[PDB]
């Protein structure tokens, strides 16, 4: 049975972790031969997850090319959000949830997003769909991937199915999902042993918005003033890599996950876009946005808008 | 509150019947959509509508215009869709064609599956929903399946399309073999058909790497009788070529009969198609066999050959 690699984007996140072993779990158990692997390092929020379910991390890869031919994308398809070599091998199916950019294929493929909460969201739909039984870890991993997305329920990209799936998944795995992920999304907030260029990176994704090359990293918080007090530290590993990738602007989203607001600390020549999105006066760099908390619905659209 | 549902340029069966189908489930389930077409009606089209008593959906030019959001079947691609597509938001995708061209700027409804008809997955939404297939939509339906499919026989078709056109059939009350070689039949009488229309009425653009490329099919029982007309096609072949700058024009006459294809190839990039089918153009044709299917058979050897 020919061997696929499942995985979701660099600098992976809960979703794109739990996601790809939920779906190598249900490709497995149809009888199929599917590996979840991962892009980048497992985050404090992903671990809390992994250890609570006694689930072990995915192997880390950089290249798919030299260990097969057909791969399949969870949570991400832009080309530059995935595997390095992506072009050297063939994308077979996507399940996702952003929005779809920098994608192309040479021949028909599965390509199944809905713009949902969650992508185990739809994994959940799909367990059902063919009639595999989740078991009580995956159930947990796919709920805490819902978690994570929706920040318990609280983010607009919230669905009812989510809350749905959600509820389903909680019975499955057996805890109680208001008390397991008000710990997981803590776990994830922990901000102490954290430095500037993890800060910058543990949640960033890169994007073309029309002829530009933007960063956008975001940040979990209990306290903006423990990020805020970092600015410069922050200021000079931002720089670095608007330098070193040649970007036009690198935004970072930094998020009190208690509050739903964010606070943005805007470098590059494009800086003044981010006043257009969000109608904020951009003092030193930062600007409060106030409920904006979902990089897919309140800052990708809005920023290609002003861009543009 | 309104969207508009269509499907490609140079509309096919599939693109006109599950543009209407569509809109029927989406009307069915409370929302508010009409189906739109955005080129003329083939024959074999016309068939299938005057046999199961539906209209043409409305041609439309723009859609910003009209509405907000619309859903595209059967097809993602820019350069494939509506003039304007850049000036509404793409609501949904319902498709089965390979993914290029194709960008928004939110999530959105995005479901392909490589199966062998565009309505085989819409049948499968029905029934999601638990949405009764009308008669006639199903005919409608049916027919789309038949057409991509080319009577069950193209390599595109899946067990699951069998299954759908099985049960449509069964809804629409016609023998699918019958009924089926009778509506390709009217796709492949090429008899009242000037050239300009047999280069245009199943064409698709398409980016290959950097190579800029148009593939048009057409449906025949008698590759001898297009054969007959290729200075004729040659000369318009060859003004798109000028017109567009395309680095090829690929002519795919199919038997419909045979399952075999006769190339036309006009641009630059002719002997890719040399290196992508291992054949040799004599006369800038050559025969494909066992070719009938663009987006299994041609689009992906060719991305292979130009790159
Ligand atoms: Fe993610
Ligand atoms: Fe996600
Ligand atoms: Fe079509
Ligand atoms: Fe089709
Ligand atoms: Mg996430
Ligand atoms: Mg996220
Ligand atoms: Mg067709
Ligand atoms: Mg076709």
């Amino acid at each position: 049975m020919e061997k696929i690699l499942i995985f979701g984007h660099q600098n992976p996140d809960t979703d794109t972790i739990c996601s790809a072993i939920a779906y190598a779990d249900l490709k497995n158990k149809l009888g199929f031969n599917a590996e979840p692997v991962r892009l980048g390092q497992v985050n404090g929020e992903t671990q809390y997850a992994l250890d609570y379910f006694k689930q072990e991390s995915p192997r880390l890869v950089e290249t798919a090319a030299n260990e097969v031919n057909g791969v399949i994308l969870v949570d991400h398809n832009e080309r530059q959000q995935s595997i390095k070599d992506i072009e050297e091998v063939q994308v077979l199916e996507v399940i996702d949830h952003q929005r779809i950019a920098n994608f192309e294929t040479a021949e028909p493929l599965y390509y199944r997003a809905e713009p949902v909460g969650c992508t185990a969201t739809i994994l959940n739909k799909m367990y059902k769909e063919n009639n595999v039984k989740i078991e009580k870890e995956i159930a947990g991993l796919m709920l805490s991937a819902i978690i994570s997305d929706s920040l318990l329920f609280k983010s607009p990209t919230c669905t009812d199915q989510d809350v749905a799936a959600a509820k389903e998944l909680a019975e499955i795995a057996g805890v109680d999902a208001e008390e397991y992920g008000l710990n997981m999304l803590k776990a994830g907030a922990d901000l102490s042993k954290k430095t500037v260029e993890e800060l910058i990176s543990l949640d960033a994704k890169e994007f073309t918005l029309g002829s530009k090359k933007v960063e956008i990293a975001q940040v979990n918080t209990v306290d903006i003033e423990d990020v805020k007090k970092r600015q410069a530290e922050l200021e000079a590993v931002i720089s670095k890599v608007v330098a070193e990738k040649n970007l036009d602007l690198f935004l970072l989203v930094i998020t009190d996950i208690l509050e739903n607001d964010s606070l943005a600390l805007a470098i590059g020549n494009e800086a003044a876009k981010v006043e257009k999105a969000f109608n904020v006066t951009l003092e030193n760099n930062t600007a409060l946005l106030k409920g904006v908390v979902s990089r897919k619905k309140q800052v990708v659209p809005v920023l290609t808008d002003a861009m543009a």
